[PDB]
């Protein structure tokens, strides 16, 4: 099931217009509180008028609303089940503006949500952009509004949330299409769970930033239920997904033919184990004891060019155990992995111990110490979240998560780890003073300017439960040492929530739920719009454009010359994202030195070591003196 976020308004004095409305399926039949009556467009002898149909309401007076319900029709019949909406406010029935939601809802008749931020409206439309079956109808049995008990204006300077993207499935993982920009979303089996699976089908959908539009597609060509997996953008630009509900199964996503293709078994049975691109494009994997057996899973290593999956056994998972009370079935799991120098693989935790992973030979593992600083060794992060904001000075900021999977609590721990040399004892020190908010099951992106946006979690693990929840996010300013708060949001995203940067440097956050009937599943996402890209009032700034690229595919150590509309103050390229239970092992950020050639003419060398420009696709971003971004620009890094 699912839930609104605030309390359903009385419908006493409500004045509800429709498009069409045939006799018998009046406007009203959708207000008066009976499930059995439904409002219904025009069909047969009035004619089979096509979407937009358009359900509006006027609440006489102005509330704190912050979501709504269409309860579709229960008869059995199909006819009418809503697709692609649209959700409009308006406090004057006739400027009504930008949605504050849309997307696409399931082709079920259980009640449909749009959960949006809270905004003071006295009118409220929905659009049905499109019948589910691709019928000419709407038809709606039950609708709802709902209202915050209070209204509190975003404060300035703080970023923004909205719109809301309502989605036919929970997205527990996801990816960014890196040929498209779109967002690639994934369930398991069913579009609101994965308990009890047959295994063999994956439920994904997607959402495209340009035309604003929700789709879903069922995926059996790779006869793999792909929830719980290990993802990793390999060096050849596709996405590898790794078990999870088919603990032996590959399946690939190549980007541009937007197809997916099935990939050679693992060597071991896994479920929950990170994977990540090591500096030859190859994927490395350990541990994962939550599907395929609860036992010591050590090393292996995928090459896209052979095509196979190669044990190291030497590469042992015993040392990054962490000490969780339900013993070996958590403690291999999303262990915080960074492909880097010369094949290696660094583990950075979530257990106290870190770890250098090489893969050559059979494999091995090394000790990189304890994550600790000045007040002590640093307990197990089990959910904790690890991002590596300056790939080039070897920086990884790590926060958050718990001792144990669940029924523990987080803490505000917060390190920076500098690495060196595979081999060596990297450097660890305690980030400013912590979190502001203790969390676990928290998400997290690197922002085009190198600093880390932090949202979501809960301040004690409990899986499904909305329990405890921080609605109020964090950013880290490296450069400062120092958090700061955001705008804080309405929709609680803790366990299976997700993170990724899109290409235009806002931030897609979503998900949360996948336990069928619980009402905790989230069918949506929101997007937060940082601060760098509002001008001193309130606006949105203008954007430095690239007008032009020397090229768009670079050797590691090949340069890379661009025109820009304007003068710039700063460059970066971030590695393309992939997410799912707190792991982001695709995302990295390179800060690059700039040549100015004159007349806005700017040059730059994409680093050499294979290791720090993981190879696969980055956006390339150029922020002006003011700090605004402009829209990403992608390249595709060879090694
Ligand atoms: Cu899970
Ligand atoms: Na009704």
């Amino acid at each position: 099931a699912s839930a609104p976020i605030g309390s359903a308004i009385s419908r006493n004095n409500w004045a509800v217009t429709c498009d069409s409305a045939q006799s018998g399926n009046e406007c009203n039949k959708a207000i008066d509180g009976n499930k059995d009556t439904f409002w219904h467009t025009f069909y047969g002898a009035n004619g089979d008028p096509k979407p937009p149909h358009t359900y509006t309401i006027d609440m006489k007076t102005t509330q704190n609303v912050n979501g709504l319900s269409m309860l579709p029709r229960q008869d059995g019949n199909q006819n009418g089940w809503i697709g692609r909406h649209e959700v409009y406010l308006s406090s004057d029935g006739t400027n009504w503006g930008s949605p504050v939601a849309s997307g696409s809802w399931f082709a079920d008749s259980t009640t449909k949500y749009s959960n949006f931020e809270t905004r003071p409206a006295r009118y409220v439309r929905l659009v049905a952009i499109t019948e589910a079956n691709g019928q000419p109808w709407t038809s709606i049995a039950e609708i709802n509004v709902f209202q915050a008990s209070s209204y509190t204006a975003p404060q300035p300077g703080l970023g923004r949330w909205g719109p809301t993207i309502d989605l036919p499935i929970v997205p527990a993982a996801a990816a960014i299409e890196p040929t498209s920009g779109r967002v690639l979303m994934w369930s398991s089996y069913r579009n609101d769970a994965f308990g009890g699976s047959p295994g063999g089908i994956t439920l994904t959908s997607s959402w495209d930033p340009s035309t604003g539009i929700v789709s879903d597609r069922t995926v059996t060509v790779t006869k793999h239920d792909m929830f719980c997996p290990g993802i990793s953008m390999d060096g050849n630009g596709q996405i590898v997904v790794t078990g999870g509900n088919d603990a032996k199964k590959t399946s690939l996503y190549d980007s541009s033919s937007d197809s997916w293709i099935p990939g050679p078994d693992m060597q071991v049975a896994r479920g929950y184990q990170s994977s990540a691109t090591m500096s030859d494009g190859r994927v490395f994997t350990i541990g994962g004891s939550h599907s395929g057996g609860v036992f010591e899973k050590n090393g292996e290593v995928y090459s896209p060019s052979s095509k196979t999956w190669t044990s190291l056994p030497n590469a042992k998972v015993n040392p990054m155990l962490t000490a969780d009370k339900q013993g070996l079935y958590r403690s291999d799991n999303h262990a915080w992995l960074f492909g880097w120098k010369k094949g290696s693989v660094f583990q950075a935790g979530p257990s106290t111990a870190m770890n250098w992973y090489y893969t050559s030979g059979s494999g091995d593992v090394k000790s990189a110490g304890k994550r600790q600083s000045n007040r002590g060794v640093a307990p197990d992060a089990m959910c904790g979240n690890a991002v590596m904001y300056d790939a080039v000075k070897g920086k990884i900021l790590t926060f958050g998560g718990s001792p144990d999977y669940q029924d523990s609590d987080a803490t505000t721990n917060a390190h920076i780890i500098t690495l060196g040399e595979p081999g060596t004892s990297p450097n660890t020190v305690f980030a400013s003073n912590g979190l502001y908010f203790a969390r676990t099951f928290h998400t997290s992106v690197v922002l085009p300017d190198g600093s880390t946006f932090i949202t979501g979690g809960q301040r004690r693990g409990i899986p499904f439960e909305d329990s405890t929840p921080v609605f109020t996010p964090e950013i880290y300013v490296p450069e400062q040492d120092t958090f700061y708060k955001q705008n804080p949001n309405s929709i609680v995203r803790v366990y299976h929530s997700i993170s990724l940067l899109l290409p235009d440097g806002r931030v897609f956050n979503g998900g949360g739920g996948l336990c069928g009937d619980c009402t905790t599943n989230h069918f949506d996402a929101q997007i937060f719009t940082p601060n760098y890209l509002y001008n001193s009032n309130g606006n949105l700034a203008t954007r430095p454009k690239i007008t032009r690229t020397s090229t768009q595919s670079v050797k590691v150590g090949g340069r890379i010359t661009i025109s820009t509309d304007s003068s710039i103050s700063k460059a970066s390229l971030i590695r393309y994202g992939t997410a799912t239970h707190t792991v982001n092992t695709d995302q990295r950020r390179i800060p690059l030195t700039l040549t100015n050639n004159g007349g806005n003419s700017y040059s730059f060398q994409v680093p050499s070591d294979s290791g720090v420009a993981l190879p696969g696709y980055w956006m390339l971003f150029v922020m002006n003196s003011a700090g605004v971004p402009s829209v990403a620009s992608t390249i595709r890094v060879t090694q």
